[PDB]
């Protein structure tokens, strides 16, 4: 029996190959934001949060946040050079 199954493409693409994404994201609601803000958090974050959690919830941006709250991305812009 044989397999075989080995190669290399190297580079990256630019964006996504095939199907192109379209305007469908989450906004950091200013009413949780403005909430966690409040409660002692950092907007950058409250933002991430919510969007994170499309803004479920207070509670659940914060959740997020309290899972979120030593990451590095949690530093990271919400929108900036994008690069991955």
């Amino acid at each position: 029996g044989s397999s075989g199954s080995s190669g290399g493409e190297e580079l990256l693409p630019d964006g996504v190959p095939e199907e192109v994404m379209e305007s469908a994201q989450p906004v950091a609601n200013e009413e949780i934001v403005a909430q966690l803000v409040s409660m002692g958090f950092s907007q950058l974050h409250c933002q991430k949060a919510a969007i994170n959690t499309s803004n479920a919830g207070v509670e659940e941006a914060m959740n997020w946040l309290l899972s979120h709250m030593d990451d590095p991305d949690i530093d990271a812009p919400i929108s900036g050079p994008s690069s991955g």
